[PDB]
């Protein structure tokens, strides 16, 4: 059990960095003095105050953003990396080795070098314990870890929706995922196609037909629960919301619905963040915003011989920062649910 942890956040001015800070402010270790918020770093934002970026985080508004450098990041027991991929290997190498390093990007997520290279165009750096505690065998690798690779947002929703059925061998291993997402998932770098005037009142699929980099990440998590050949058709759709992922996940099945439901019960009955919808209810992203919860319902389309699983998460909490803090709690030997509410902020 960690006694006193001074935390830095690299990429503090971005959405993921902002959300880590929000959750750390609400964490009971912050309140009782055991967790201390240190250096807040970025690139070009350095020299500005945090309030200029995250006006919702008023207790920290006056903090001056510092450059993202080893000298600034030194002397922290834990360092969150909330930066675009391709910096954390370089950066992680510069930090004291015993630092708990929690990487929100993709660099340490994937376990196959040829898959990595294909989708990311660089040499594979390797892999770190995957920050999705609810996956079979995941929680054990996170306890006492000094290294965490936080999952992508879409794979979190897809894996939670699909792994129990596939693990029980109750569906075919060719899965289809169509997931809608709020725009905060795309980050805070200004581009035309993320402007409000463009996104408000409009929906669009993007990176379709296997080009999205989260495709192999879904396939990897699934391959860990079955011996069968997994395929993934993944289509992300940007919708006019700031937060939220609703993943619609399908696969061929000939199994009774009651057996599929039993597989979800077994997987999730004692998982505090997973909420199985009551009969006749279905998830909505509105219900999970600002919580670390995933709300899940499953069904069978008999005419179509198709299993349907719906999963809703907050992309910034269970999809990113909440996953990071949940995994942090595990790494430090603190109660896993600390700082992480299952109650949504709705309407
Ligand atoms: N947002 C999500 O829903 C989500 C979900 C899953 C994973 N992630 C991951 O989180 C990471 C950041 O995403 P985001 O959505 O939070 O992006 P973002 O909102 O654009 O913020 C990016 C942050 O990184 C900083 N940065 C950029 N280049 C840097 C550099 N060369 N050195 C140091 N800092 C640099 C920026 O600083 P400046 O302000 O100075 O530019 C900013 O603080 C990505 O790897 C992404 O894959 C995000």
């Amino acid at each position: 059990v960690a006694n006193a942890t001074k935390v830095a956040v690299a990429g503090a001015s971005g959405y993921a960095g902002g959300e880590i800070l929000r959750l750390l402010l609400g964490h009971p270790a912050y309140a009782d003095g055991r967790l201390r918020i240190g250096a807040l770093t970025a690139a070009t934002s350095a020299g500005s105050t945090l309030g200029e970026h995250h006006p919702h985080l008023t207790p920290l508004a006056h903090r001056v953003v510092e450059p993202t450098e080893a000298a600034v990041l030194g002397g922290h027991d834990a360092v969150f990396l909330a930066l675009p991929h391709g910096h954390s290997a370089v950066l992680a190498q510069q930090l004291s080795p015993e630092t708990l390093i929690i990487d929100c990007g993709a660099d340490f997520r994937l376990t196959d070098a040829a898959v990595w290279e294909r989708f990311y165009g660089s040499s594979h750096a390797g892999s770190w314990p995957y920050g999705l505690p609810e996956l079979p065998g995941a929680r054990d690798q996170l306890r006492g870890t000094r290294r965490i690779a936080v999952p992508g947002c879409y794979p979190t929703a897809a894996l939670l929706a699909l792994f129990p059925a596939l693990a029980a061998d109750l569906i075919e291993p060719a899965v289809t995922v169509v997931a809608v997402s709020g725009t905060s998932g795309a980050g805070r770098a200004a581009t035309t196609d993320l402007l409000g005037a463009e996104v408000i009142g409009s929906a669009r699929a993007y990176n379709i037909a296997g080009v999205h980099r989260h495709t192999p990440e879904i396939a990897q998590g699934l391959r860990a629960v079955t011996d069968r050949d997994v395929s993934v058709s993944f289509t992300p759709v940007l919708i006019p919301a700031s937060r939220g992922i609703l993943a619609t996940c399908t696969a061929r099945t000939r199994s009774p619905l009651s057996q599929l439901r039993a597989a979800y019960e077994k997987a999730y009955h004692a998982e505090p963040f997973i909420y199985l919808m009551p009969e006749g209810q279905l998830p909505r992203t509105g219900a999970v915003i600002g919580s670390n919860a995933a709300h899940i319902a499953v069904a069978v389309d008999e005419d179509a011989q198709t299993f349907v699983a719906i999963a809703a998460i907050d992309n910034l909490v269970k999809g990113t920062a909440g996953a990071a803090v949940q995994s942090m709690n595990l790494a430090l030997g603190w109660p896993e649910t600390d700082g992480l509410s299952v109650v949504g902020v709705a309407p």
